[PDB]
């Protein structure tokens, strides 16, 4: 005798697909890789209690391939498996409210994700994939498991794997609407003259080499191809924030001069991230932990600043000689 139950399959947890499954065959024999709220049930046969429940599957048919792309903006074949695998862990993490923001209690080497999530709640950023829009809204309300699992999937990081905050933000920004962001730079060499460049989108809001926005406006020394040290400085900026990054180094964060920052203690193989936010005082959020101070000095790697529109008032030759 053939026994069956009705279940629903999905790739986006919105659009459902009715299935009649044979209770003598595993989900994998019938759907391929199958997950129940992150749990891998591929090798499990249907239970009575599964009737009417929704299972994630991989995009096997054309219908599912379109739904998955429209929701996630990826066609990487393993994406849904990686998201589900991560979700099985992140649904067990805790997301405490710390100083009015959703943080993450430490687990599974997740300090880089905690400071990324805290940072997002302090900068103006809109995501493009519906999956991130929906999950980020939930994360702001305090239910951040799906958002964290999506970050891991989009960044191709597994739970427990070491992550870099700058790289994680770069991926998040790649999936955000930054088309209104513009940056104009000028590079001045005594030998080679002046070279202006215009950057757009993610490249307009990220810079690697100095933590100081003020120093970037004054001028930073970089190598020129001729071998001399040229001066690079910010000509014009149109964006709601900027992110300045550098290899970790002792750095003083002054209250009221920045939005938030990330601190990395450790080395290239093992470390830990903390988050610093400048509000009525300086708050240091370390997952679930919170401390305060009037001054802060530590190995800072990333600093975020507010912006709207900036235009330099100084001529190039003045930046080259006075930075
Ligand atoms: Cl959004
Ligand atoms: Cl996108
Ligand atoms: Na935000
Ligand atoms: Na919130
Ligand atoms: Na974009
Ligand atoms: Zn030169």
């Amino acid at each position: 005798e053939v026994r069956t139950i009705k279940v629903f399959t999905t790739v986006d947890n919105i659009n459902l697909h009715t299935q009649v499954v044979d209770m003598s065959m595993t989900y994998g024999q019938q759907f391929g890789p199958t997950y129940l709220d992150g749990a891998d049930v591929t090798k499990i046969k249907p239970h009575n209690s599964h009737e009417g429940k929704t299972f994630y599957v991989l995009p096997n048919d054309d219908t599912l391939r379109v739904e998955a792309f429209e929701y996630y903006h990826t066609t990487d074949p393993s994406f849904l498996g990686r998201y589900m695998s991560a979700l099985n862990h992140t649904k067990k993490w805790k997301y405490p409210q710390v100083n009015g923001l959703t943080s993450i209690k430490w687990a599974d080497n997740n300090s880089y994700l905690a400071t990324a999530l805290l940072t997002l709640q302090q900068i103006e950023l809109k995501f493009n994939p519906p999956a991130l829009q929906d999950a980020y809204y939930r994360a702001r309300a305090g239910e951040a498991a799906n958002f964290c699992a999506l970050i891991l999937a989009y960044c191709n990081k597994t739970v427990g794997e070491l992550g870099d905050v700058r790289e994680t933000m770069s991926y998040l920004f790649q999936h955000a609407n930054l088309d209104s962001c513009k940056r104009v730079l000028n590079v001045v060499c005594d030998t080679c003259g002046q070279q202006q460049t215009t950057l757009k989108g993610v490249e307009a809001v990220m810079y690697m080499g100095t933590l100081s926005y003020e120093q970037f406006k004054k001028g930073v020394d970089i190598p020129c191809t001729c071998g001399r040290r040229a001066t690079k400085y910010l000509v014009q900026q149109e964006s709601p924030f900027v992110m300045m990054s550098a290899p970790p180094a002792q750095y003083e964060l002054k209250h009221g001069t920045f939005t938030c920052a990330s601190e990395y203690t450790g080395n290239y193989q093992s470390g830990h991230y903390k988050h610093i936010t400048s509000k009525e005082t300086l708050y240091c959020i370390d997952g679930a932990l919170l401390t305060k101070s009037s001054e802060y000095k530590g190995p800072i790697t990333d600093v975020f600043y507010k912006e709207n529109s900036y235009t330099t008032t100084i001529k190039p030759v003045t930046h080259h000689h006075h930075h």
